[PDB]
């Protein structure tokens, strides 16, 4: 099954997946020359004041901060959005190094980390319905570079012990997202899909223009992941990210 190692990663995914050379995959190079700015935009609404996290999981490709979506609690609206989306998960690519990690590039500059926020259209009654829609989910994307460290990322970093290897998971309560984005919501936005497999085509992606900085030492132990299960040989978990797709003449829009 897909990995990001020579033999199941990125460019192997088209096999079980054939919409990975599909018309809207992501992600992309964000081309700042070429982005029109979009004046028919509305703002954009991020509302996780009341967002619910139940619990982190190493799913052997990257951790997931999962969210009780059954009410509307945290919840992305407005830009390019119709209605509400609500907040299922969230989680991070990263690389082995800090010249790499994000999965968006802006001129191709890679940045050493990219979060997704992962949300799906209410309308649709659940995650698994929206996703079988070209409007069902919405994804905030927010680039990571090496700085200071970002406080609201700590208590993520401090359970990471936890769930070492693929399969585990720990309690996760009461964590804010709030804590997790940069001081602008200046995006660009794009039509597009799901990064990794099954890569469906459903995705509304907003992505910000402004980086959060973490550490050296935050991201240092992202780096101590383990992809593997409990009692196998230590694979770590670096480099989870997929490389910039082709465009195929969408247009990308500046919400500035
Ligand atoms: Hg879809
Ligand atoms: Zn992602």
């Amino acid at each position: 099954h897909w990995g990001y190692g020579k033999h199941n990663g990125p460019e192997h995914w088209h096999k079980d997946f054939p919409i990975a050379k599909g018309e809207r995959q992501s992600p992309v190079d964000i081309d700042t020359h070429t982005a029109k700015y979009d004046p028919s935009l509305k703002p954009l609404s991020v509302s996780y004041d009341q967002a619910t996290s139940l619990r982190i999981l190493n799913n052997g490709h990257a951790f997931n901060v999962e969210f009780d979506d059954s009410q509307d609690k945290a919840v992305l609206k407005g830009g390019p959005l119709d209605g509400t989306y609500r907040l299922i998960q969230f989680h991070f690519h990263w690389g082995s190094l800090d010249g790499q990690g994000s999965e968006h590039t802006v001129d191709k500059k890679k940045y050493a980390a990219e979060l997704h926020l992962v949300h799906w259209n209410t309308k649709y009654g659940d995650f698994g319905k929206a996703v079988q829609q070209p409007d069902g989910l919405a994804v905030l994307g927010i680039f990571l570079k090496v700085g200071s460290a970002k406080p609201g990322l700590q208590k993520v970093v401090d359970v990471l012990d936890s769930i070492k290897t693929k399969g585990k998971s720990a309690d996760f309560t009461n964590f804010d997202p709030r804590g997790l984005l940069p001081e602008s919501l200046d995006y660009w936005t794009y039509p597009g899909s799901l990064t990794t497999p099954p890569l469906l085509e459903c995705v509304t992606w907003i992505v910000l223009k402004e980086p959060i900085s973490v550490s050296s030492e935050q991201v240092l132990k992202f780096r101590k992941l383990n992809f593997n299960g409990e009692g196998e040989p230590e694979e770590l978990m670096v480099d989870n990210w997929r490389p910039a797709q082709p465009l195929k003449n969408r247009q990308i829009k500046a919400s500035f």
